[PDB]
């Protein structure tokens, strides 16, 4: 169970996409934090998840509501998702910032 | 341990009901965070999951306290049910959101 | 490692025992949030457990301080204590709710 | 695996805590919890820090929480495992501040 | 997994470089909590850490953004980054702190 650090950051719509590789390995994405930039402005900022669910859909969750003045900052404690995982801002301009672990398995 | 994206959105009359099949699998409900969506009015809202306790009896649990100009995110670090649960809203409007894993056996 | 739901409500003249049986197993309560109810005033909130320490004795323990305006809920991650406990309002006349897992050997 | 104790204390201006270990084999683990103000408390910047031994092998002081009775009274830690000797103190505040956590005991 | 407590305090001119010197076990910086210090401003703070990614290039990541009159800590719950690993402020002028463990195979 290695683990690599992981960061990427959203936009009103910069999203990340974090793909499967052509390798045979396993790989988790654990998140972490989500955190706003310092340049966000002070609105509602609703940063989502969408990956495959246990019946074979796709599902959008919703990972964390930030605001400046109110909570910043929002720790998830290891959200642990399989890839494809597509991370995007529902509604804020951002920037948003999501740290965390990929984990792989050789 | 197989790994799949849990979400729902509560609102005051709008439930979720976790089941799990015909199934052969174990499967677990692993609650990541508790989230006020974008129009929620700045009124208390509580969350409210239901599940049967070690007696064999039905309870009703608190998870978590929620308001938009206070706390409009609650992190559980990975809170484990066995289905069937219910989640439901017990006071507030919403939209409130839920993020999880749901977790397979064999 | 079975778990349960485990969850309960406390106001001032009210503790809450855990518990057990003539039982066989090893249970644990692993607490998971404390919340603060509809109806409680913007008092502080103070949440205690007793339980015994590593010595064999009693020990008193504040686990929470919550305030409906500052703060309403508080996530402990999964704070397992062994059973007999009591839980309890130190101060504030609640509601207070709590949640947590009841996990059975 | 290991066994687990409720552990607990108390934080004022003058009267910081030390984990005592004792002529014993087993290999102890503090787990600490929370952190958070008491009912008495004034409302002033409270910084709780843990002093315990480094990799390299000599003492460092560590701050585990700020906390403010008015923004926020209670931090949670999630279970953060330090070995014995540890002392904790408050670095600045009066208090009081109350730590909760697990005693933890495997051999 | 031996488990040794780790510190760090972070300015606007002063980073932190965790470098385990080469011996032949694996280390592991495990994060728990990032609080302002007594002396901080009540500015922006934005803690950064910088290692590699997966395949191989180094990347830069937000751990938390604190402001003293609204959250003063952020507490990571275990975060583990594996050596070399620079922690450093990405802007607001601390004094911050970082907890955490230093584990060892
Ligand atoms: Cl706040």
């Amino acid at each position: 169970p290695q683990n690599y650090l992981f960061g990427c950051e959203l936009k009103a719509d910069k999203d990340y996409h974090f793909k499967v590789d052509n390798d045979e390995n396993e790989h988790q994405l654990s998140l972490r934090t989500v955190s706003l930039g310092a340049g966000a402005k002070d609105e509602l900022h609703i940063v989502e998840a969408e990956a495959m669910n246990y019946e074979g859909s796709p599902i959008k969750v919703t990972l964390a509501t930030l605001k400046m003045s109110v909570q910043p900052t929002v720790s998830l404690g290891g959200f642990e998702i399989t890839p494809p995982v597509v991370l995007r801002l529902k509604c804020g301009s951002g920037p948003v910032h999501i740290s965390g672990q990929h984990l792989v398995a050789v």
